[PDB]
């Protein structure tokens, strides 16, 4: 049945709760972002209202074929009213169209649901700053001190340098980038831009990317694989057989692949700096696994919470095991003690 941590008390609302059937008491279903663990169960036959960002609404229409009468898109950073309750959508710094949700309850309680997010000090200057938050529903994916990762900017620098050097040395090398959901677009767009190429991809993926309000996107992506020296592939194909196979399909246009798998974390981060990352290589194929995270590091998360000072924290990730839960509660307490709330 729907877990408690997907229900907003004192409203008829749920968040990211589409795989339980009709939830008893729910009048409006919010969707934070277009990732399959969160939308799971939405389809063209869904007949209740769905409240979301404009980009997420483009995706439900065009990718899931949800009928339009049921899609309720809202602007960001704007006070809106849903079934009598003031709400605000905030940029989550996750994937395109991902939002955090502010609920202002009739009784005076204020609730922030982060969805999936990568905390950043820029959030400390939105509409969050203007009033107190009583309850925080927190994206705790990496809520343990071992999880340190570099800035997104440092990771893209590494990728752009590496790609530029490989193709300048061998103009017949192809760059391949793995993907399996929206998000991490800067990886493949930043590399394409340094090489003066478009990114070539499947028709399906191309459609997806046209949903995202990306400025100048027609100048950046294509379905013609021949014209382009950065290709996007299903992540599942980012290995030596999958890449040799793809190289065979290019018909002697290329003689080397450099591939990037943008992974979340990899325990190589507990020993190795970004400058000190190395590929797995076999013959004329090299694969780099790069720690491009769209979730908070442990330190980023801690700073955000110590700044916000919520009265109660409700974890939404890693809640399935008693040892995980108990470990997160002990950190929350350390954070509160350290800061005096
Ligand atoms: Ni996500």
């Amino acid at each position: 049945t729907c877990p408690f941590y997907k229900k907003i008390p004192g409203t008829g609302f749920t968040v990211d709760a589409f795989q339980y059937g009709v939830v008893e008491g729910c009048t409006a279903y919010f969707l934070t972002h277009f990732h399959s663990d969160h939308y799971a169960g939405l389809s063209k036959h869904f007949t209740f209202p769905v409240y979301c960002s404009e980009i997420t609404g483009n995706l439900l229409k065009n990718k899931l074929h949800v009928q339009e009468q049921y899609i309720h898109p809202l602007p960001l950073d704007t006070e809106c009213i849903v079934n009598g309750v003031k709400v605000v959508l905030l940029d989550a710094n996750h994937c395109p169209g991902a939002v955090m949700i502010l609920f202002y309850l009739p009784n005076g309680t204020v609730i922030l649901h982060t969805g999936d997010f990568r905390a950043d000090p820029s959030m400390e200057r939105s509409l969050l700053a203007d009033q107190k938050v009583h309850m925080l529903y927190l994206d705790t994916t990496y809520c343990s001190p071992e999880y340190t990762f570099p800035s997104q900017q440092e990771v893209i620098r590494f990728a752009i340098n590496t790609a530029f050097e490989a193709v300048t040395l061998n103009p017949h090398a192809l760059v391949v980038c793995g993907t399996y959901s929206i998000g991490k677009e800067k990886v493949f767009l930043a590399i394409a831009d340094v090489l003066g190429s478009k990114v070539g991809m499947s028709q399906e993926k191309y459609k997806t990317l046209q949903c995202l309000n990306i400025p100048e996107i027609n100048s950046l992506i294509t379905t013609d694989m021949c014209s382009s020296l950065v290709h996007l592939l299903p992540m599942m194909q980012i290995n030596f057989k999958g890449l040799q196979s793809h190289l065979k399909k290019c018909g002697g246009k290329y003689n080397q692949i450099l591939a990037f798998r943008p992974t979340g974390w990899t325990h190589s981060n507990k020993f190795t700096r970004i400058a000190d990352v190395i590929p797995q290589t076999k013959g004329n194929i090299s694969i780099y696994g790069i720690p491009y995270s769209e979730h908070s590091s442990y330190l980023e998360m801690k700073r955000f919470v110590q700044w916000l000072k919520p009265q109660k924290i409700i974890p939404t990730v890693n809640v399935g095991t008693w040892k995980s839960r108990s470990t997160m509660e002990k950190y929350f307490r350390e954070w509160k003690l350290e800061a005096g709330y």
